[PDB]
Order: structure tokens, then sequence, then C-alpha cells
């Protein structure tokens, strides 16, 4: 069984690693595993370093936009796990243009190089964002793509491409969406870890706007393996939601954050709001439940308390991102 | 140390407060910035958009003729760098009262409640237009001041209170003089960002009168690093000429305008003169270098190109001000 998980060296993508690499996913073949990882801002081979020395991992330093490479490292590749992208929105609102050519045009390369190479099954990972804000309620997986930022409207148009792949060559590719996520070795510029060690720190927190946003929030090992479930048996061409469950306001988030730290309402800083803000985000899981059995197993709590320790831990990982 | 800067949310004032709070200038003790600005016409909260959250800055929505509020904010205050004033010579010829209101009585205002609560130094920003036009040949410190419009004679007004204010009270008033800047942030009413918003909006360039006109053009990043250099070690009672250096008739700095956006001079509009509009301005900056080592350090061609840049990626910053 040979694996390829691209954006392997990133937040998500290196917990998926470590986990299969450690035997969290048994029915996951994985003999080999290669990597394939750009090293933007955001890889870092420091998040792979538990698993560096492993005899089955390849960890390849290339672009997913790179057809030759490709055609080469898909050789008697049975599934890609693709996780490479561009991944923050407010990156996405100041240079738009790279979430474009990473996201889209990144993926279109990558599908059609599974199909010359005769790939198996493909992962291919998205977000809960395609789908806009929702005011009440929560999404199905039949819901319209309606995204608002750049960065949204990349995913959601690699998950159009990914469809196309399926309905034109037969490609079998399953599409996920997820909620945030959160937990070790997520970079600093996403929300919690960068509150988290503004706070270390002793510095403010931008909370942007009001901090009236919703999101929900699941540990990113719950994403992995709901991951790891579609993979091992999820369907061809079908989009699966992920979700974490626990709605929280920024505001009610950051509350939080200060508690765990043992700061107030005195370290933080309203600050211009982010244009075109997302007002809430609220995702259904009632499919992946009931088709492939999966729910969220870590607590919110435990979770957290878990990733804030983290932070406090590994300021030595940190400290160079910021 | 306590610093308070008015007109820090104007151009130049904007700049030095971001500088300051980026440390660009290390002998320049600021663990407690105070912002004072009225927020006419010309201040924009958006200058300081990027220091906006920083923990050591103060923002304070007020006027610099406001005693009262000054003798509350200037508690404790060690210095002052004094920006605050009506800046634009078209305007003073249309309205003058203005510029007296705010040019000289402000200052006064602010001088007088400088001594009331024990402030340490000043540093009163004005201008080379004190000394009216030079044909041939830069002005020094001790040149005569004779200004020939209701701006100029404003800021000269505000030099003279200055001086009153150390000889009487013994305030250690420090008086900077400095050539047309230009960079980021400058409000468009002014030539460089007027002719190439305008460009950029396919309009035309209106030029005064024959473009014969000659001004010495500063990168304010140099402007503000003078004046850091003036408030860490320049004496009291002492007037330092800030330069750049580069002279440029109207007619040339157009010309290179419209070379650095691609367009020529059908896009040009000889307009009616400015009323008694100075023909040219040159100081002499060895007295800032032989005494504190000041010397213009970004050269016109490299920041203006950055400027230019500058502003076809902010448009929504300057669109509004149009
Ligand atoms: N972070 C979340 O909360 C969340 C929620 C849902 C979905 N997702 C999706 O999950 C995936 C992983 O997100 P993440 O938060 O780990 O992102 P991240 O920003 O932590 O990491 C992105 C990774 O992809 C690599 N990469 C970027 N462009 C590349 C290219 N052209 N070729 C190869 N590698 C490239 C980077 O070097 C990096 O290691 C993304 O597709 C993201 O859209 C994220
Ligand atoms: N722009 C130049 O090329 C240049 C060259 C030499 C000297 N100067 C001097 O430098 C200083 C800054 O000029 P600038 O170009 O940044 O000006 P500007 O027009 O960009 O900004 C003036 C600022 O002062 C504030 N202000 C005006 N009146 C006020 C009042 N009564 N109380 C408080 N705040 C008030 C405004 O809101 C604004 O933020 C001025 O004293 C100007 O005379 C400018
Ligand atoms: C970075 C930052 C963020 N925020 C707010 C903006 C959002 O409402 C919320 C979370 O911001 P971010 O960490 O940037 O995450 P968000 O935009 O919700 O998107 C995350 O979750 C998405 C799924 O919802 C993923 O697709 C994205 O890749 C991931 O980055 O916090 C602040 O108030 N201040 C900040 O400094
Ligand atoms: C706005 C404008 C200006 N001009 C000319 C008039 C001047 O000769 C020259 C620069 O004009 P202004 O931008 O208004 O700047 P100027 O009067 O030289 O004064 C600037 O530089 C001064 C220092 O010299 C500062 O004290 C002033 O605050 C600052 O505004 O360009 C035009 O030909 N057309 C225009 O539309």
């Amino acid at each position: 069984m040979r694996l390829l998980v691209t954006g392997g060296a990133g937040f998500i993508g290196s917990h998926f690693v470590r986990q299969l690499l450690a035997g969290a996913y048994p029915d996951v073949p994985a003999d080999e595993v290669i990597v394939l990882d750009s090293l933007t801002y955001a890889g870092n081979r420091a998040n792979l370093a538990p698993v560096d020395a492993d005899p089955r991992l390849r960890f390849v330093h290339g672009d997913i936009r790179d057809a030759g490479l490709l055609a080469r490292e898909l050789r008697g590749v049975d599934a890609i796990v693709h996780f490479a992208a561009e991944s923050h929105v407010d990156r996405s609102i100041a240079g738009a243009s790279v979430f474009t050519e990473t996201n889209v045009q990144g993926t279109q390369t990558l599908l059609q190089c599974a199909v010359d190479a005769g790939v198996g099954r493909v992962v291919h990972v998205s977000t809960n964002q395609v789908y806009g804000s929702i005011d009440s309620g929560s999404w199905t997986e039949s819901s319209p793509l309606e995204p608002n930022s750049p960065y949204a409207a990349s995913k959601a148009g690699s998950d159009l491409v990914a469809r196309a792949y399926h309905r034109t060559y037969g490609l079998d590719v399953r599409i996920t969406r997820c909620c945030n996520n959160y937990g070790p070795y997520q970079h600093p510029e996403k929300l919690i870890p960068l509150f988290v060690t503004n706070l270390l720190d002793g510095g403010t927190l931008p909370l942007y706007g009001d901090g009236a946003n919703v999101r929900e929030w699941v540990h990113t090992d719950d994403h992995c393996r709901g991951i790891a479930l579609v993979l091992a048996g999820g369907r061809a061409g079908e989009i699966y939601h992920i979700g974490g469950g626990l709605e929280l306001t920024n505001r009610e988030l950051t509350g939080i954050l200060l508690d765990s730290l043992g700061a107030d309402w005195s370290s933080v800083r309203k600050v211009a709001d982010r244009k075109g803000h997302d007002l809430r985000y609220s995702l259904d899981g009632g499919k992946i439940e009931r088709e492939l059995g999966y729910r969220p197993q870590v607590s919110f709590a435990d979770g957290l308390a878990r990733t804030v320790r983290w932070y406090r831990e590994n300021r030595g990982w940190w400290e160079p991102l910021k």
C-alpha cells in the first residue's frame, strides 16, 4: 500500500501522517508513505520530526503544480490524501492570486496526474467555508456553494475540479469538508495559536470587529480520523462533512483562552473587522455518522487544555514562526 | 519614557509613530506613546491601523487648542513631537484663518501646557517655506524668515512662539525645518499623490503655471529619522534643517511620474498658477550632518518607485480621500 499525502508538512497533514505512521488507522494500510510538500511559510519539517527516521516515510520537497515530478512520484501510488493548499483567509484577501494558483490549478494538476498514473483513489480535503455564512441551522452536503472570500472560492473551485475528474475520467475522488481545526502544530497566524502565543509573550489580542463571529471547532485528531474513515470506506464522488460539534463566538473563545492562561480582558484589542468576514459557520455531520460511523471524540475542554499546554511547552517551535 | 506626538494620524506623524513603535529609533525610549490628533480632513485612523493593537499606544482624538485636555494628557510626559498643523498652501490661500488658529495659536497653547506640565523637551516640526524663495544657493538655519503664503507665515509664527517659550520659560524646544516630503500615506491633495492617483484614474494632471517651480524632495522615512536624531540629541532652542538633497522642477517631476506609470504628456494640463507661488526651495543640511550625523538614506529613484507602487496597491485608502 503506497500512499501519497500532499501538504504533509503542514498543520493537519502532519498530524494525519504522524497518526497514520503511529498506527491510529488500522484500516488504512500504509507500507509506503510519501509526503509531498513545497515548504511554503506554512510547511515545517519540524512537524514531521517525530517520524523522520521511519523507514516507511519518504519526504518529497516539491510542488503539486509540478506535473513532471508528480508523473514520477505517483507511479504505483494507490491513494492520495490531498491537504496541500494556501489556507489563510487573511492572506487570501491581501494577495488572492496564490490561492487560485495553489488551490485550484494545483488541484487540477494533481488530479490529472493521478489519472495519468492510474491512482486508485483520492481524498480531496476541503472546508465548510465553501458554503458562505449561515445565520441559523447547519449545512448539509447538498448546501449551495456560496464562498465569500478568495480563499473559500479557491477551495470551492478545487472541489468542482474534483467532481469533474470523477465525472469525466472515472477518478475515484472523495471530498471532505470540515470546520475550524485546532491542535498542536497549528501555525500561529491562526486565531487560537495566535492568541495563546500573544498571551505567552505578554501581548494583546487583536479581536476582529466585535468578536461576534461564530466558528465550529474540532480537534485535528478528530478531523484526521474522519479523513481516514472516508479514505477507507467512502464512495467515489461523494462529499462528507466532518464536524467538531462545538460552536463559539470569537468573543466567547477569547474569554476561554484568557481563562486558560490567567489573563484578562485588558489584554484584548478591538481591531478593524476582516473584509467580507463570514458571520457564522455550522456543519451538519449526520451523513458521515450514519454512513461511516464518525463522531468527534475529543472534548473541547480536554482538547483545548492539551493544545494550550503544547504551546506553553513549545516556544522553540512557534517563536521562529511569528 | 512617555512621549506625546501631536498630529500622529497625519502623513508624516503616522510614519514617525509607526517607525518608532517598530523600533527604528533605538535611542528614543518609548514605553508609552500617546498620539493626539483632531482628525481633520487630513487625519486618518487608517494611518495607524498597523499599530492599533500595540499596548504601548494610546490614541487621543482631540485638539492641540484644547488646554484642558492637554493639561491632563501631558501629565508625566517627557517629550512632545509636534506635527499637528494645517499643511497645505492651497488651502491657506483659499481660507487663511485656520492656519493661524491651528499653527500659531495651537502651538502656543501646546507650548504653554508643556511648560505647565513640566514636559522635558519638545521637537517643533517646521518647514523650509519660512524662508520664502531662493533663486540660487541653499538656506542655512540663519537664513531670514521671509514666508510668502499664509501657510508659510503661520509656520514661521509658530517657530517664533517656540523661540519665545525657550527664551522666556526655559522650555527645551528644538525646531526642525524640512523640504517637501513624499511617501506612502500622503494625502492626495499633495502633488505626487495627486498626480499619481489622477493617472491611476485615467485623469489629467493640473500643472500650475509653467511647471518651472523647484522643490527639494525627501522621503518621509528620512525626515522622521532626522526628527528622531534631533529629539534624542539636539540642543535646546536650536534649529535644524533636514533635507533630502534631490531638487527638481515640477515639470521634471511630472515627467518622472508619467514615466513611472507609462503615461505621456498628453495627460497634462497647464492651469493658472498658484497665487504668490514660491519659485524655488533649497536647504542646506550641513548643520544636522555635522552635529547629529544625519544624511538622507533613501534614494529618490528607489523611494519613488516604492511610493508609486504603494498608491497602486492602496486605492481603498486614497479613493475615499479624493
Ligand atoms: N486549518 C483548518 O481549520 C481547516 C479546516 C478545513 C479544511 N482545511 C483544509 O485542510 C488542508 C490543510 O490545512 P492546514 O490548516 O494544515 O494548512 P497549513 O497552512 O497548515 O499547511 C498547508 C501546507 O501545504 C503546503 N503547500 C502549500 N502550497 C503547496 C504547493 N503548491 N505544493 C505542495 N505543498 C504546498 C504548505 O507547505 C503546508 O505544509 C487545506 O486544504 C485546508 O484548506 C483546513
Ligand atoms: N508635508 C511636507 O512635505 C512637510 C515638509 C515640512 C514640514 N511639514 C510639517 O510637518 C507636519 C506634518 O505635516 P503632514 O504633511 O503630515 O500634514 P498632514 O496634513 O498630513 O496632517 C496634519 C495632521 O495634523 C492633525 N491636526 C490638524 N489640526 C489639528 C489640531 N488643531 N489639533 C490636533 N491635530 C490636528 C490632522 O488631523 C492631521 O492628522 C506639519 O507641521 C507640517 O507643517 C510638512
Ligand atoms: C487570525 C485572527 C482571526 N480572528 C477571527 C477571524 C475568524 O472569525 C476567527 C478564526 O480566524 P482564522 O484562524 O483566521 O480561521 P478561519 O478564517 O475561520 O478559517 C479556518 O477554518 C476554516 C474552516 O472554517 C479553514 O478552511 C481555514 O483554512 C482555517 O484557517 O477568528 C480574529 O478575531 N483575530 C485574529 O487575529
Ligand atoms: C497640488 C499641486 C501642486 N502643484 C505644484 C505646486 C508646488 O510647486 C508643488 C508642490 O505642491 P504641494 O504638494 O502643494 O507642496 P508645497 O506647496 O511645495 O508644500 C509641501 O512641502 C512643504 C515643504 O516645502 C511643506 O511645508 C508643505 O506642508 C507641503 O505641502 O507642485 C502643481 O503644479 N499642481 C497641483 O495640483
